[PDB]
């Protein structure tokens, strides 16, 4: 199995907006997004306004991750961007979420409006992510 | 023989759209923020909280397909976490636009809002939706 | 001030389920197969085609989430391919008889559903441009309602 | 950079297409029934059981879009639920031979889904929390697993 890093995205996020919390459900909160620099070979730009990344921390602490959000590239592309993944941290730390800790990974899915970017609705791609301070690195990579 | 109440509604005042892009293939891509939102109904009464948005395509034959995520708190101090996914078609009163509503809830005085199936009314003017669980 | 308009029924008969697996924090998980069903409603008659199956989970609280992929062929030929996802709840005096299987008042379900339609004929397009509810009952009868 | 593991493999023997409908904006949908399969891989070996369908969908454009619902039964008889979905794509050159559904040679087809699983017991758990993505191929699909690390 083969695959191509193909761009970078490092996120700015607000504070989140908790909505609710039982031994149910879990934790449901909204994360706002406020800025991000995208860069790649030949993909490079910048988060739009409007993003949120919907997260439900589920009762065993296993996190569930949902984000919408677009991006524009410096040639005028604009790409949208919903990222459906998750991000699970070992026994120590399961209190806590309810860094180098979690397994934290996405799938992306692409909506392009350009024949140059046409590629992106026609590929599997897995992401990388890490978190920070209130910034996510997120790397995608194309399933060759 | 299909029975339901109507069980509240939502008045949202939303934001100019953010427009992500558009072609003749997938349509018309855009988010639209929630500004707020006034919630009431029988012992159903509160506001649309922050971070929503409605995610919306209008696809080339000119069908809009809308994806919403928001939150509601009620006076009560009990919080619901909102997916709306509809459609909105025209040929105002123009529109047909009806949607199906996914609760998410945090404790057991609304866990019945995860055991039924709803449907809501919409009409676009700010929003107004009507919510109706099927009986 | 809702309104809609029964548009058809499926009167459906299922194979015996097959269990995949059970436990108490994701429930139970089977399949059931299709065999046949008859489709009828003004101007709308025809029957399941084959290869129809729901995938079903019945939750450790008793609710069972629905999610049915099957097709509809109607006398005219053409074609209706079904997702019909839904929700099948009974009150807490019987879940112990739900978690096993033993039988259950037809009357004391909940049971609806969310229809989602592909058609592949302008004179079936409406059914892609429409929201809809399936109101369901122990054979499995299924009313198909148009949300107008 | 993105590590990974294969996890198993199947392959699977599937029916005939049943065809339901096609036209020239949603394209061409059908069903098709998985007849058996083998599971297979370190510590990792069994059957698929009954009732899988793959759900396809090609696309006018030539993509087919997938998404299959079935379960395997391990030998040391614990189960699991698959819902995979996934792409399959061949070159501009082949696209017409994709549609009256002509001979296209298997290393023609881009073919990748991403699996979740389903597991009713803490020996496979760690199934429903990781993200995996499946290779595929084609008298068989042969699928290949790969848990993202």
């Amino acid at each position: 199995m083969n695959y191509e890093e193909v761009f970078s995205i490092t996120i700015t996020v607000d504070k989140p907006i908790l909505i609710g919390q039982d031994d149910i459900v879990g934790r449901r909160q909204l994360i706002p997004i406020i800025s991000g620099k995208v860069s790649g070979n030949n993909f490079n730009g910048k988060v739009l306004p409007g993003g949120i990344d919907s997260q439900i921390v589920r009762p065993d602490g296993k996190c569930e991750l949902s984000a919408r959000y677009a991006i524009r590239l410096d040639d005028g592309a604009a790409i949208y961007i919903e990222n459906n993944g998750i991000r699970t941290v070992p026994d120590e730390y399961i209190e806590a979420v309810k860094p180098n800790a979690y397994y934290f990974r996405t799938i992306p899915t692409f909506e392009t409006y350009s024949p140059k970017y046409k590629w992106m609705m026609n590929h599997i791609f897995v992401c990388c992510a890490s978190r920070l301070p209130e910034n996510v690195l997120l790397k995608f990579y194309k399933i060759s």
